[PDB]
């Protein structure tokens, strides 16, 4: 039915929300991380699962922390969107008896990946593909007030360019 412009590339972007650490709240958080980035194709939220308890002075590795997104767009458009639209990763507290609580948000600057080294790889038909990867730890800032670092998020992202869409 519906085509895309021939100059579109097939990209694969993946986010690994690997761990959280340095909880600065005095109480235990039953943590999930949740995000939406409709540029990748859907506003449907992605979240870690199940919840994991986080207390002070520990690194907790998140389950179901990895997601890869295959999408088609123009290189120019990916550049502008990654420069202008931050990836907002929400820290939620979950409990069986209580309603879900939003504690804070990490703002991930996707364009950090664009300055990383581009490395070559080959696609499933020997075509020239490129990969960039970037890793850092970023602050989760409290949801209601401002500038209050409540947790750190260690993540990795990868961007693969499979070249022109087929």
């Amino acid at each position: 039915k519906i085509a895309v412009p021939a100059a579109s590339h097939h990209f694969c972007f993946s986010v690994d929300l690997r761990s959280v650490h340095d909880l600065e709240l005095s109480f235990p958080v039953n943590c999930i991380l949740r995000y939406s980035y409709p540029f990748f194709g859907s506003a449907a939220p992605i979240m870690t699962n199940p919840p994991v308890e986080v207390r002070k002075n520990m690194e907790v590795f998140l389950p179901q922390s990895y997601c890869a997104f295959d999408f088609a767009t123009m290189p120019h458009q990916l550049q502008d969107t990654f420069l202008r639209i931050p990836l907002l990763v929400e820290l939620w507290h979950k409990d069986k008896m209580s309603k879900d609580l939003l504690l804070g948000v990490a703002r991930i600057q996707l364009s950090n990946i664009l300055s990383s080294e581009k490395t070559r790889f080959l696609g499933a038909n020997g075509e020239q593909c490129w990969r960039q990867t970037y890793s850092e730890s970023v602050p989760v800032i409290a949801a209601q007030g401002s500038n209050n670092r409540i947790l750190d998020l260690s993540y990795t992202m990868t961007l693969e360019d499979y070249g022109l869409v087929k």
